[PDB]
C-alpha cells in the first residue's frame, strides 16, 4: 500500500500518508516477531535463509575479491537485527556479532540460532557487560577485531556496526568507495572541542549500572599526538586493526582511556592520527575530518538540524529524538540518500519500519542490477 518509489523520491504526500498510518491503532497493534519465533524458525536453516531471503552467493567476482568485515554489537532488538544483517549479508564477507552480557536469555539465544545458520556470522568470543558510555562498549569492538584478525587474513577493511544501523550502500557501491580509499582509513577525526574535556580529564567509575564522575584528575594521555575528537564509528583497514591489537603505545593509551566517559568518541579519533599507525592521517588539522567529510556513519544532531540552504549541516528529522540523535522516519530518506556515508543511525521498527521497508527494497533491487 505504500509506494516506495514515491517515498524515495521524498513526495510529500505519500510521507504524509506513512505519518498518518504510523498513528493508527491498527498499526500499534500489529503483530511483532519475537526472539522465541527467532529460535524457531533458525532451527531450520536452510528454511530460515529462503525464506528471510539471504543472499547465499556473490553477485560479482569484484566483490568476491574485496571481502569486507563487519563488527556488530548488539543488546535487543532481535527483528532489526536480522534485518540489518539480511541488509549487508554476503557469503564472501565476515560477521562478528557482540551480545551484551545482560541481554535477554531468549535474545543471545536468537542471536546463536542464527549465526549458527551461517559458516561466516557467529558471536564474540568474549562478551562484555556493556554499560552506556564506558570502556566496555569500545571493549565490545575490540573483541570482536580480535576474533576476525584471527579468523581469516584476507578481508581488506573493517566496518562497526550497531543494532539500530542500516546500510545507505550496497555492498557493491561500499567495496568501492572502500577502493577508492587505497589502504586509507576513514572516520570522523577532529582538533578536539574544549567542551569534550571533562569527559577524560577525570576518573569515571560504574556506580549502580551507571558511568558516574569521580571527581579524580587523570594523568595526561601517554601521547606525543593530541586527543582527536570523533564517533564511535570507523572503517579501517586490516592492518590497522593488526597494529592497533598489538601495538604497545596504542595498548597504553587504551589502557589509560578505560576510565574515561565515552572513550569510543576520542579513542579511534586520536589513534588515526598517530605516525606509524596504518592508514592513518597527519595530525596536522588541514586532515581533519568532519562527520559529513567522513562516510562512516551519517547521523543527524538535533541541534544542527535545520534549514540545509541556510547553514544547516541537514534537514530536520522526520521520525522522533532519542537523546538528541534523530531515529529516521520515512520523510528522512530522500535526502539521505544523495549523501555519501555507508551506513546511517538510527532506525527502529518501533518508530518507522516504513522507513527500514523502503530503503530495503530499494537496496535490494539496486543490487540486483
Ligand atoms: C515454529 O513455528 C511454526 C510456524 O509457526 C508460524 O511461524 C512462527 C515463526 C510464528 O509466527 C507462529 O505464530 C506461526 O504460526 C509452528 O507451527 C505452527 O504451529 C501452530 C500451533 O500448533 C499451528 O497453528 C500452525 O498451523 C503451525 N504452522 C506451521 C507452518 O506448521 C511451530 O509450532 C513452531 N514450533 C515451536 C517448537 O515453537
Ligand atoms: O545496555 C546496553 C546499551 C547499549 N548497548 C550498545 O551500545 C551501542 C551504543 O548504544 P546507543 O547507540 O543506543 O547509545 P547512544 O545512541 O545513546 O549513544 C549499541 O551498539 C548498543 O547495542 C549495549 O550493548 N548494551
Ligand atoms: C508508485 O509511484 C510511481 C512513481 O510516481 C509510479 O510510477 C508507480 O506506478 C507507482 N507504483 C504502483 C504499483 O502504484
Ligand atoms: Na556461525
Amino acid at each position: 500500500n505504500v509506494n516506495c518509489t514515491k517515498i524515495l523520491q521524498g513526495d510529500p504526500e505519500e510521507i504524509q500518508k506513512v505519518k498518518l498510518e504510523i498513528l493508527t491503532v491498527q498499526f500499534k497493534k500489529r503483530p511483532r516477531w519475537t526472539p522465541h519465533d527467532y529460535i524457531n524458525m533458525t532451527r531450520d536453516c536452510a528454511s530460515f535463509i529462503r525464506t528471510r531471503k539471504y543472499i547465499v552467493e556473490p553477485l560479482t567476482k569484484e566483490e568476491v575479491g574485496f571481502p569486507i568485515a563487519y563488527s556488530i554489537v548488539v543488546h535487543h532488538k532481535i527483528e532489526m537485527l536480522d534485518r540489518l544483517l539480511r541488509a549487508i549479508y554476503m557469503p564472501q564477507n565476515f560477521y562478528c556479532i557482540h551480545v551484551d552480557r545482560k541481554a535477554e536469555e531468549s535474545f543471545l539465544a536468537a542471536v546463536q540460532g542464527i549465526a549458527s545458520c551461517f559458516d561466516n556470522v557467529f558471536v564474540a568470543s568474549q562478551l562484555e557487560s556493556v554499560v552506556y558510555a564506558s570502556w566496555t562498549r569500545v571493549k565490545a569492538d575490540l573483541n570482536c577485531m580480535k576474533d576476525l584478525y584471527r579468523m581469516n587474513a584476507n578481508w581488506k577493511y573493517l566496518i562497526n556496526l550497531s543494532g539500530m544501523d542500516f546500510p545507505i550502500k550496497t555492498n557493491l557501491e561500499i567495496v568501492r568507495k572502500l577502493k577508492c580509499s587505497t589502504g586509507e582509513n576513514n572516520l570522523e577525526t577532529e582538533k578536539m572541542p574544549p567542551n569534550k574535556e571533562e569527559r577524560w580529564k577525570k576518573r569515571y567509575a560504574v556506580v549502580d549500572g551507571k558511568l558516574t564522575n569521580t571527581g579524580i584528575v587523570k594523568a595526561p594521555p601517554p601521547l606525543k599526538t593530541p586527543l582527536f575528537s570523533g564517533s564511535a564509528y570507523f572503517v579501517v583497514t586490516r592492518e590497522y586493526v593488526g597494529y592497533v591489537l598489538e601495538n604497545e603505545n596504542i595498548q597504553k593509551l587504551m589502557e589509560w582511556a578505560q576510565d574515561t566517559y565515552s572513550p569510543d568518541e576520542f579513542l579511534w579519533a586520536t589513534i588515526q592520527r598517530i605516525p606509524e599507525v596504518p592508514g592513518s592521517f597527519p595530525s596536522s588539522n588541514k586532515y581533519d575530518l568532519s562527520d559529513m567529510n567522513a562516510i562512516a556513519r551519517f547521523v543527524k544532531w538535533q541541534y544542527f538540524e535545520g534549514d540545509v540552504s541556510n547553514g544547516a549541516p541537514y534537514p530536520p528529522c522526520s521520525g522522533v529524538h532519542v537523546r538528541s540523535v534523530c531515529v529516521f522516519g520515512a520523510g528522512d530518506l530522500s535526502w539521505m540518500l544523495r549523501q555519501h556515508h555507508l551506513f546511517a543511525n538510527k532506525f527502529d521498527m518501533d518508530v518507522d519500519p516504513f522507513a527500514i521497508q523502503c530503503l530495503d527494497e530499494h537496496l535490494r533491487r539496486k543490487a540486483l542490477e
